[PDB]
DNA sequence: AAAAACTATGCATGCTCTACTGCTTCTGATCTAGTCGACC
């Protein structure tokens, strides 16, 4: 029920394998672990005039972005 | 005095080292084109 948010946060097969057997045993929580490769959050394309729709009417950061390699 | 046996020698064969020169083939170094992995 649950492999693909375990896979996202631990990043490895083995481990959702191992773990996630038992189809009715579940984990109870599932969250960044250290040592632990987690899927980084991306950002979707940007309306130029609805920009105060998508944040809610609520003061937002802008910051140049950079051009490297996500770590 | 005359015939037979032993030794000197000497020229030619084949082998052996020793080297030299040429061709064929294997190994190694270098250059160039193509390919894979990661990202964005
Ligand atoms: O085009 P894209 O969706 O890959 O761009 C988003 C990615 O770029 C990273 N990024 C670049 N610059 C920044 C800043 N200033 N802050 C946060 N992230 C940034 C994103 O993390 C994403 O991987």
């Amino acid at each position: 029920n649950d492999a693909a948010e375990l896979h996202n946060v631990t990043t490895d097969l083995e481990k959702v394998c191992r773990q996630l057997h038992d189809p009715s045993v579940g984990l109870s929580d599932i969250s960044i672990t250290l040592f632990s490769a987690f899927k980084p959050m991306l950002a979707a394309i940007a309306d130029i005039e609805h920009i105060e729709k998508d944040m809610k009417h609520q003061s937002f950061y802008i910051e140049t972005k950079l051009d490297g390699e996500r770590m």
